[PDB]
């Protein structure tokens, strides 16, 4: 019904990447919804919208962006909720100057932080997933299933 | 008072470090153990806590390590619990060895990762309050309150005489 | 005596290094005001600081924060002014991670970023002051000194005694 | 009429980035002039263009540069105007060398750097425009448009 | 008959860069298992694996992992065999952060770390090919034939 | 008591890193020499050293070096035995220009490199135990009694107290 | 007639970077050898080329490589002429690897060294250039022309 | 007793790393001369002296600077003598911007760049003495006795004692 996750990212460009966690969330059956919310064209959509996350029911709030990527540090900055963050791949710098304006922040206002590109879009989903997993035991039994899977699926041998 | 975090860490030389988030548990009223795990010196350790942590109780793992920093990910790789890491500081690199040792991890098994040294041990208490405060009201309120606290004690001007 | 820049910080810890810009605005009879505004702890006075510079009076806006360094970007964010970012150089990564988290940003909302540490506060202020000499002669000649001045006074040759 | 800005650049190859800082300034009516200016192969058309550039009326410089990226920071050292950075993606290292040596100058003269690329380009004829506006209201007010229809423009969410 | 080395990598994906291992060893007539044992998806299978590497009669193993590269690292923990690191070249970082996260290994527990990509898999199974020959006579005189064969076959001077 | 390892280093210098490769051979009583060859002011005395290596009965080299970091590679280049090298720590770029200038070898000629520093010096000499442990079994069994040993010795939790 | 410049390269992958100095030498009529010499795979080749370069006639040395580059190091060793190092663009490291392994000499052995790729081999010529001009009169009038070219041809504006 | 080699600095703080090039062209018994010569506060001196470096009778130019560091490329941008840059470390960066601001020269204008502080300008000293002695048979035979002598002197192996 109503989301319990909140997906955000800063512009269209950051969709070919966070679209792999909205993809896990679907996956796991988890309510969410996905939107633009750029920190520094609509500061005072990001206000509004992370000021009221908890009343709105949200539990965990996913945050991508790139270059220098405040997207998630100022969502922190704004709700209590976890908020966890992705940093998308940057053209020149390949997601570092993203990764370490996220992963840096100072002491009181965390960002739980996830690899740069794709693997750390999908990683964020699923650390959501295990946050949620704690107090939801249907969801629960779904990710075991999803990382049970995940393990014997794993090959054996390498295929030429 | 049983134990709802565990923060584990490789060696004696990372509580310097990880200190910051035994104490910020303990400030936040949450129960928790603080134990040497080596992913490198004792991987069969390791393979127990993690695999246990969830029966035992534990709700989050708070994990420190620095170089080659594989703690936080292989405590991750057999655990569903949420694993939150730091990277400790290290001597040559300033922990650079650390972070991405940490935060790179492929698609698949997650570590929330926070940032290097003390600021990330503390960053990683809140994260962990922040989770828990979701299903505990007392918690949440406690935890409102706290960063309430923080918002409201920043000066307005620097001490700028000389 | 009205401020027309305004210099922002922070944290205390940010002044060792923004006291450089103060110092050198002061010399060349800029009026400011100097202030801590956390982006991370404060951000509704972030906000407020931000929208209201221009009715207030100001004209350049200089902020400096290190690590994760989001408040030079987020002031530009919310005003029209032109807003100078100086890296405070940090305690692992050198303030690396202060100048790439100031100076990356996505084409939109400009922050024109100076050198890491002392050297680049002071030369915010210089650029603050080559802006405003745009429109106040009386400034522009002092400034037409200052750098004359730098440059008449820089020695012939090193003192080589052993 | 007469340009108020001046963009200048190493080489026909900075051309691909600095269009869109001449983009820029043209969308907002600001008179300009676009050339080329070698700091290594041209020092002293570098000497004369910077050391004129203010009786001639120009009020700000935008200066792009790749590699061992020298022109901003000669330019600054010949004029009191504002000269205003934009470091050129190099080939090999990506605009990490063209940013360090245009970003870090030594304390009296001073180089505002944007951002590596062309999201710099853009920028640096932002905050050029943002520097005219201060003492030029018709422009101010064309400004202010710009950001708001930036702002208004953002999508609330990604599409598929 | 019996495989000496072992090659395992972390994914299908690594296969790309390892094969160039496997095809090393197989010049030389290195008896071999080529695997794929994932550090974070199938740590169970790792410790299996690494545990009972010595009493199965390996004697050097070869790791490829890439991005959080652990698998070389661990294994090593669970073996006194020499275990040798491949760092596969990640997307964004090329690399990078895989050698930092093989070759940093805390004292203890080494890790023969070999250079980022192909390379490093062809100098692997060469570095695994000079252990062997240490102790095995007719080995030892076919490596020298390839090291002889590599020295004699460079050119002179380059093609046009 | 003839030698089967050696170690060797461009300068006095590196002895303070060298010297924990040296004191962990002895302890496992790895018959081993010790000396000076340094790849750019002795290229001859390297050249000759790296070639007689085998027929003199060496069966590893470990070498380190710092900055530009050359005697690795180039003694590899010139034997047919297993090259370990060390990265020492450099003074301005803290042993990263000596890491790459180690590891990155083309493919066809190998050194197995280890970490930057003394951490990376102890674990040359135990990947040279374990190398020679494949034939001796005397120190097969004393290499497993070490690794054991340091898997006994790891605490089980850290010390907390103020 | 007989060679005073020596270009010498680690591979024939090196050729692609290193012809920009032959073409650069030749446009110049510096009479030069270009060849193939390896630190790793033929060091007995290296040895007898940097140790007789001098009695044969060569002036300077123009050596390329690239990842863990030592070709210009170890060649300065053997010979007190001036050598210049060009670091070759590398896969992963982009030269950095190369760029670091020939710059950071310690006292004693040095390498002048140039840019990463095409253009450190150009300037490696030139810089070889400038050092013959010094004795050589009829060459340094044809490096003033050179260089005088190069800075005339700087057109005045880009083209669209 | 003219100068032949021209050593420039920025500023009397590059003099602790330059001096090293002093140092040894005097031992080679080289003529040269040393002087400060800044890029961005003095730029007209540096045109001056850089156009007029050949006609005074210099054959080589030793630039060193830091951070931003353009003078060595600037110098060569108007001089058609060969220039040798100095990467002198800098505080945050540890002169990786140094290095990368002299040596990444776009084709066309060279600088021959050394190692990063006081290793890299004693070896623009001796780069500097290997280019004249192409064309002074008397310095060439200092040199390789020099280089004779450095070679002689590296000990067979290390200071070993505790």
């Amino acid at each position: 019904s109503a989301p319990v996750v909140g997906i955000i990212m800063g512009s269209q460009s950051d969709w070919e990447t966070m679209r792999h966690a909205d993809a896990l969330l679907t996956e796991l059956e988890i309510p969410h919804e996905t939107l633009i919310v750029s920190a520094h064209r609509t500061p005072d959509r990001l206000a509004d919208y992370a000021r009221t996350a908890a009343e709105r029911g949200l539990n965990v709030i996913i945050a991508g962006a790139g270059g220098a990527a405040h997207l998630p540090g100022m969502c922190a900055a704004w709700t209590r909720l976890p908020v966890l963050g992705v940093p998308v791949e940057s053209r020149a710098l390949k997601g570092m100057d993203s990764l370490l304006s996220i992963v840096q922040m100072p002491g009181g206002v965390p960002v739980g932080t996830l690899a740069i590109g794709a693997s750390g879009a999908k990683n964020a989903a699923l650390l959501a997933a295990s946050i949620l997993a704690l107090f939801n035991p249907a969801l629960a039994a779904r990710l075991e299933t999803w990382r049970a899977l995940q393990t014997a699926s794993v090959p054996n041998s390498p295929i030429t």
